[PDB]
């Protein structure tokens, strides 16, 4: 019981999971720690930041810029002040999704610090344009009710009092029955916006916290056939006085509930599953029908990680805002970056967002550094994500098909992938069964494969029930085949029910 | 026309106030532009990233260990392993804050990147403490109702009272409106209070990067609900809080009576206070606000949140901003200064016998990562070197500082209204200019952009960097670092006394761009 200053539980939780080590050193896709003589272990990252590190731990061209930046006297802290290093990153982003998507679109940027922040910019702006169509929807409704009233106040219409039981609410005057539609339309307008999202998914604030954050509803991405019936039960109406030709009638008009849709291209939240062609239509639809933007989140895949710079390209995501974090901070600093289209822009927007760390000078240099990289030699790099992954992945399903057993499926694309664990709540040994009730199986078959093979693996998906491997460009054949060695040997002993040797006592 | 991918209304906005540069370089207090010939011109920072750089730009020492731990291939991304360098840096803020309030209390440390989200964290953290409080009410709830139900069905009688929730009268039709009654309160969202917040004030939209407009709140539905305190007016805080009480309803059993009685219901999950207040232009809270605070946190069973993200460590002259100013806090929150001006890193401090471990176990992949952790550490180590030498350096260069600019209000009073602030952490006050003789002045005041205006002035005719703050940039911010020099502070008093004649004299052609 001696005094602790931090993470006591989560130490004590990782010791228990067998994930209790310290890494002490760090190089490509290589972390080190200390053995009790003190001599360096190396162990093979297959986290590699969950996805972060697509050029791997401390890559020695990015060191050497972030070396020089310092060198240079960057301007780290400029705010209020011009920086065209942020016109420069978004110029390249918006001709890279040119090429990859063969769209002549343009976004502007804005930066922050995190992937949460980038989604919370997207959800400001969108509510800005919710806002925006509300005010057009009210000064329209406000014209329509003055024509019904000039018309009822003179010879030239019936208030058809069929249309009234749509009010509710005693009046039969004119003035009544508008007084009950603005308050009616008041309450409405008073209402919180709501987000649309997926199952597996959280998006900054979007998901005991449901309090904090703006309702979502959140849909299934496996059954996009059920998806429709689901929004069109958060339909909301306004009502206004509509004159037709001699007749004013009660009206309903469509309300802007839905400020937004977000979709992950990759959820790793689901176990590494991409978007379906099926999925991606119910949102174009959806997006289409509701009148919001389409957000497509990428913070949490790493640019080039897919086999492509952006996930949303490769899968047929027409989205109206992007995301981007992961990957842009080159392993070493911290970025994000909201991309919205630029003729749904709201130039407002550029003096709201108010950060201090917000487009800093040194993560702006950096994300330049990692921009060239992935760019050079005509797009090398995303064809060696691309055959690093297919070889990864073949790895993978040859290992899923001798051990159908205990492993399910293979899921994700390039180098974000991850192994599907059947469900182990019914084993026969004690240790598994009851580490599989408490949803930590994954972490207790990590462990196994940090102590017995010097792997370095972090589950996925609910209750710890995938295995992500998401390793830099430059994993090798051998690693690749000591991955093998190591996960025929954790699917043996899981298959022999080895609970002494999986479980730590 | 040209295609513009960033910044084509920041810029276009910039360029009008005169403020439409690009620093290309940065050591200490000075950062540099390009002249026509692309020579460097020297600026002197008084902005110094909102008060981030005690140490300056680009400080040597903070350059020299972010290379050596680069040259050392530290662990940035070590998710879900030991990273002990965060149970190091929260025993040196623990260490600090016993030194500076006397207290021998302990404080668990959760990491993020930015001081929004340390502050988030405290949200997240005070919810999940009201709903321990609504579980043991509801739990003592329950059994008041088990004990009136039993009785109800022997000899007792119920009393009038069936108004609180008031029907049938029947036993099971009561406790039924009853749990309705208590479902609805329960599924209210939490209330948070502000003393004028910076945290809550960027949340719902009143402050902006350009502006601050408190009547202007566009983003109220994307939060938990937030209730504004006046720090100004503690008086008045008493009563805005009574208003916001809210009961449950349950069955007190008295002899041979069960009646429908009230219980408070815990409605308030936290209040936040920032010892300085840089959106209502550097002010401290006053003795008197801190006891109406300890009285109302006392009184409400929530956690007091001190957030100082926006003060930077040292500026007030004290590491924490709250043990100068006598505020007793529950938890803290810390940003700017931890990242060395360099890089990025944010912690909220919790009282460890508050503290909800399940708090701790994935919020952010960068979050704790090890570059900053390293960093911070170099931070500690240097403002705690020579028996806190440096907080003595802050609090003398802070004295001088504010001298100055209260012997520039002294004689400039009819346009300069008050010096706020303390340490190296200040602001002058300007008076209102919406009835200026100045047609251009006048209109700059009418769309809230005077104090950046008059920032304009400073940097073209003075080579120094001013940026305002507060509700119509009413206020100018002055937080250097710690190595601001004499000869620098005399060049500031020469540029506002410059300025402040250009203002008294309503030049509006010299102050304003065509
Ligand atoms: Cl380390
Ligand atoms: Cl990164
Ligand atoms: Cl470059
Ligand atoms: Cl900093």
């Amino acid at each position: 019981g001696e005094p602790v200053y931090a993470d006591a539980v989560l130490n004590g939780w990782l010791t228990s999971m067998g994930l209790g080590v310290e890494y002490v050193r760090a190089e490509g896709n290589t972390v080190y720690y200390l053995d009790d003589e003190g001599r360096e272990v190396p162990v093979l990252d297959h986290a590699c930041g969950f996805g972060s590190l697509i050029f791997g731990h401390n890559h020695p061209e990015i060191i050497a810029h972030a070396k020089a930046a310092l060198d240079a006297g960057t301007v780290v802290h400029a705010q209020l002040s011009r920086q065209p290093r942020a016109n420069q990153i978004s110029r390249i982003l918006n001709d890279i999704m040119r090429r990859e998507t063969g769209r002549d679109d343009r976004y502007n940027a804005i930066f922050a610090n995190s992937g949460a922040e980038a989604n919370e910019i997207c959800m400001k702006h969108a509510e800005l344009e919710r806002q925006e169509r509300i005010t057009a929807l009210f000064a329209e409704i406000d014209a329509e009710l003055d024509t019904a009233r000039e018309a009822l106040t003179t010879g030239t219409a019936t208030l058809d009092t069929a249309s009234l039981p749509l009010v509710g609410g005693g009046a039969g005057d004119v003035d009544g029955v508008i007084a009950d539609i603005h308050r009616h339309n008041d309450e409405r307008r008073a209402e919180r916006p709501l987000f649309l999202t997926l199952d597996g998914s959280f998006h900054g604030k979007l998901v005991p916290f449901t309090a904090l954050s703006s309702p979502a509803r959140f849909l299934p991405a496996d059954e996009p056939e059920l998806i429709g019936k689901i929004v069109e039960d958060e339909r909301r109406s306004v009502l206004t006085l509509s004159l037709d030709k001699d007749t004013v009638r009660v009206v309903e008009r469509d309300f802007p509930v839905v400020a937004a849709i977000f979709v992950e291209p990759v959820r790793g939240g689901s176990g590494m599953k991409t978007v379906t062609p099926e999925l991606a239509e119910e949102l174009h639809r959806l997006r289409d029908t509701l009148g919001c933007p389409l957000v497509v989140d990428e913070v949490q895949t790493g640019i080039g990680r897919t086999g492509a710079f952006f996930g949303s390209a490769l899968l047929g995501i027409r989205g109206d805002y992007y995301t981007l974090a992961k990957a842009i901070g080159g392993g070493i600093v911290k970025n994000s970056v909201a991309l919205i289209r630029q003729d749904r822009f709201l130039p407002a927007m550029e003096v709201i967002h108010s950060s201090t760390f917000a487009k800093d000078g040194l993560s702006a240099s950096i994300a330049l550094k990692v921009l060239e990289m992935v760019e050079a030699d005509g797009g090398r790099v995303y064809q060696r994500v691309r055959e690093r992954g297919q070889r990864l992945e073949a790895m993978l399903e040859s290992v899923r098909a001798d051990h159908s057993d205990v492993v399910s499926a293979v899921w994700g694309t390039g180098l974000m992938l991850a192994l599907e664990l059947r469900d182990q709540s019914n084993a026969t040994s004690q240790a598994i069964r009851e580490k599989a009730a408490h949803g930590f199986l994954g972490y207790v078959l990590a462990g196994f494969l940090l102590r017995e093979h010097h792997i370095r693996v972090l589950p996925a998906g609910p209750r710890s029930g995938f295995l992500r491997f998401s390793p830099s460009l430059y994993i090798t054949d051998e690693e690749i085949d000591r991955t093998e060695t190591a996960l025929r040997s954790l699917f043996t002993a899981l298959r022999d029910q080895d609970g002494d040797r999986l479980v730590l006592s």
